[PDB]
């Protein structure tokens, strides 16, 4: 029996990619393909109906199987359908989709993540017994141009068949409660210049900000005082507002990370002001040894730490 | 009389967790199945409906009962429906749905607090006397797997049928009133590093930097000044931007309680300098006692109470 | 002729209070209840109809008046629907309804006001001489345990049922432009706790903050203008946060007076310490009576003032 | 022939006004009656459709004409709608709308300005030689008695019927393409204590703040250099933060205008004190006449520019 | 064989360009004309059909094709709808829509960018050898007055007619997979008032205040200490939420590059009174050359820039 429908998703755009939310708006065409009886249409040319009737079809017992989604978040936004009915007998069903889809994402490595957009269709009221799915072809000709979004798409979609069990379905089909799937992943990488412009070039010119407090002598203590809160507050304002724009998860990204590190930098800039204040004790000069290295040694280590960031994660 | 209906729910997902309006969103499947009389169907195969020819089954005599969620907020997000009709009576509703439901939340342990999401599904127009809801099983195989989510699911579903008395009704149908329930309950607890990141460390370093003010002498009353009222005002902003993440309730939860220590913490590092300050009345210094010991006792005293706190809550 | 209808309502939960639209989120069920002519069901039992038939009862003659919420902001989100149909002639109708339903609430004593959640049932078409409202029940065992979510339920509900004339209709109906309405009024008064956690304790620590300034000499001026400058705009900061709260009402509130006053304060404590730094010379030495006390002046003004003002409102 | 249509309109309450997309929510009552072929009510009594009958009703040819608002925005919620059939011809049809309308509006007096809420109302596909609107009442017995909830009603409300020529018609009807358009007008003005609150009283108590300078002598210079940074950031984020509230438009406003002389004031001190520094040089404690005469000058200049602006707009 | 379609779009507004997910609203009108069979209308008078009829008249065999919006986001909101059939044989569909629409646009230009407002029509399930559009014609004479909403409308728009190709029919369809689109665009520029007041103001009255610290001697280390930090934390905050305004695009724009030349010259000038304090030896007055050129070479750069800078893009 299992009728072989071939499936082909045209993919129209990707848009609304919210990393808060997990998921992104898929615009794109399905056309699902069966072969019925035969039938003799107006000449040689195949029937064509628009929505509506499409409901009068299904209603005098024309077989139309439900097809859904499931990374879908509420019903997907379904514009006009189409049904051709050709004389050989195959049946097509055509329909315009608008769905919001998610995906598991992993932000271990923000904001230099790999993530997937991924697409998982899949028949209703029909077992792989009864329904099984050919093959499939996705048509990504709009996107792969350009990648035009806060992604880049790296390389072309990926697609796979496969059978799926559902055990809420044994207590009525009897060893009959598997559905065959189609999977459709497409690779996207995070581009990181407005993460750079917004929370990583802010941190660095914190940091050199805190350091310029140490080409002061054991001047004015209210003026490195003011450098050392200033520095502080703003990589305490710069972590929160550098977070604010993933979801809420316990594990640590690597901004997180260099946040971490730029404000130790930071932190150990103030501490190490307050020890060479505490130690000059006196009306004399004696410019002191410890802020002629910190000058040298801050600025290097920041250097090579960025060295070694950067080039991790690229 | 009363029809045995047999209830399947498979939850395909939650997310949506909005801890302000205390609504999350569940994606599943439900099944509900009973025995009725016993029909004819087109072959020995038990015959199948989606959506559309349900109303032709019901506007023809089929019993089909109505089914709420007691929890959901407005009208469900209905999938695809279908009916499985057998020869030996039996009749199956399978349904896709996606709601947003709503359960009473406490706050008082925030955000080490423990919560349950909750499905409340209960047939509408009939009483315990004509359907009761016989058995129920969950299937929770998707999401109890890793807690990809903002929370942590800890265990499978809990499944309760209860009989609920409503007033309502009571007006017409006299001592029979009474309606069954199906409840399935999900404990979940809170990750807790987004508000570590967030506030805690914040809190926990401004309280180092107003403890910082020690170790400059009683001359330079501006330096210390500025380390007060910076670190009084961003504890401040801090205590204002916690509870932002949370609904108005009038109870305090733990969060607010740290924040209140550290708070008080930072004013009384305030308040000693102002004292320090006060007995400068000489052109002497007599570096004061009472800083050379702070040294010791604000970080100490802190330290112990992180302790007591961390201990706690755990 | 009058036909007498009988309603109750159920409500299953108050929510979604929004003080900026002045709107609130009611979820329940409504019952009507009325006597119309006799009919013959199947049986001795009554005949229950779900939604769709109902549709085709009224198409065959059933006379089903529709019930409509003056309050409600837009069409309500109406759930499932029931019609219970007794052999001796009446008539029972019985759906869920989730409804966005407004009300005009005064502000004045804002954040001690008290306000009142109304719901306006009337009939459409029919007048008071053609339909009549005969008692009204209403059956808030949910609520009614001083719940959550920014109030608290002070009472039981409240019923009215009154007469109200239309003057669009005058010209056409002469002198049949009364319609029967029910009015539920659910008296409720606003938990204070967030309120003063965002707003009063800061405006109290930042007037103390303010105040800590006396005890500094006239000798280091910067430090008591940052004391100044800092406090100032910590309260402007914080009467726009506070007014940001509340919709753009243009009259006065509790908040406002008592922003107001912590304004004064801290801007009477800065032109203090203005006036003696103008009299740092021409008349005084290193020590001033002024200071002395105004440290007594200003925290019992502000303690008597605090005693009366939240003596008042309670 | 042309089908005179007597419309009354009832304004059940005005709100959700939304000036950054020059919206507003009006949800009223309208009626709309004329003289149509005479028909045999059931009985004497005229004839009463609850708007699903009234799909039967127009299937077998009765002629009710389609209504639109041209400001709406979306399709507009509509709730209940009934059919008042006279035995003499003459068809009512009543029903309640809630639509969000816009309306250009000018707001180069904000917030003095005076703006104007208005409903467009016009039939679908049957032009003036077809429908003919006779007269228009409007029945604002609610709201016409209070205030909105942000702004101010001035007057009744005006009605006009008009005739407008559309040229998207001429390609097919020649000649025959002008419909008549029933408008509404409502003038109204915008109440300003949130704005006096919120920017106003902030930018004068800042420029007052920034003039405590004056009263300072070319003493430490950074006290002075704190007031005039501190002033000239806070007028720079207040200035943002009030145009914040308005659409990104060309024109400025008045409270550009008083913002900017506000601005001008604030720097103008720190170029004073600025230039009385670099003429501080001198090691005698003499106090400059520049500030002497500014301490009289600035705040009589801050006044009488006060005197002005509050003298024009009101 | 070929049908050929007229295609008259009228619009009556464009609204909510929203720059972040590159969207903007039209509401309009719609006609479609077309030539068919000739037929009998009551009189010689075109028949009318007011949306619901539409349904019976597809159901009876009237060929009425679904057309479609490529760019739109989700399914628009479609208000009334309306036939005109001619005796003749004309068919028109009149339909009022409402709807978000989409268009790739280019940000490096910002805010000074030129983009352009698109509307693709195309019909769904005939090809351009089944429907072929003949002309379309733009009737833009409400909005073209104003070039309101945050933009400027230059010029009238531009159509242009063309045959798409898609390779997800071939499987279906050979040599069959053309498509017959309309294309309209309207070029629109940004206009920038907003813009300036909000960051560009800003940044230039921040360089400013920077600049004024050459005017104080190297006496007071903290004063310009002060100027120094404000500045450019004043400056880090401007470029944040300058791009705050725009989506996560990892190009850079030219406010990003006139933020990032303010940045320098902060910087720059912080920079160089560190580097004058460095020259503190000499505790004779020994004013610095450095400040006498600095207090010109920086407006005058600074100047220069503005100059060429505004020269450019404008």
């Amino acid at each position: 029996r299992p009728v072989d429908v071939s499936v082909s998703i045209f993919i129209n755009k990707i848009y609304g990619v919210n990393t808060l939310e997990q998921t992104y708006k898929v615009d794109g065409y399905i056309v699902a393909q069966w072969t019925g009886k035969p039938r003799k249409t107006p000449g040689d040319k195949p029937l064509i109906v628009e929505n509506t009737q499409i409901e009068r079809w299904i209603n005098n017992g024309l077989w139309v199987p439900a097809l859904e989604f499931i990374n879908v978040v509420g019903s997907p936004d379904t514009g006009n359908k189409r049904l051709m009915l050709f004389p050989d007998g195959r049946v097509i069903y055509n329909a315009r989709f608008l769905g919001s889809f998610s995906n598991d994402m992993d932000f271990r490595l923000f904001p230099f993540d790999r993530q997937q957009f991924v697409l998982e269709l899949e028949p209703f009221s029909y077992n792989n017994q009864q329904l099984r799915f050919s093959d499939i072809q996705v048509y990504t000709e709009n996107i792969d141009n350009e990648e035009i979004d806060e992604w880049w798409i790296r390389g072309k979609a990926s697609t796979h068949i496969s059978d799926i069990r559902y055990d809420h379905l044994s207590s009525v089909q009897p060893n009959q409660n598997e559905f065959s799937r189609i999977t459709v992943r497409i690779d996207a990488v995070r581009k990181i210049g407005y993460f750079v412009i917004q929370t990583y070039l802010p941190c660095i010119m914190t940091v050199i900000l805190s350091q310029v407090s140490f080409w002061l002598n054991r001047e004015s203590v209210p003026a490195r005082t003011v450098f050392g809160v200033t520095t502080v507050l703003t990589m305490t304002t710069l972590s929160i507002s550098a977070r604010n724009s993933l979801p809420k998860v316990a594990y640590a990204t690597a901004m997180d990370w260099f946040i971490a590190v730029c404000y130790a930098f930071v932190f150990s800039a103030l501490i190490e002001f307050a020890t060479v204040n505490y130690f000059t004790k006196r009306g004399v000069e004696s410019v002191s040894k410890i802020d002629r290295l910190s000058r040298i040694a801050f600025p290097l280590l920041f250097g090579i730490f960025n060295l070694v960031y950067w080039a991790t994660y690229l």
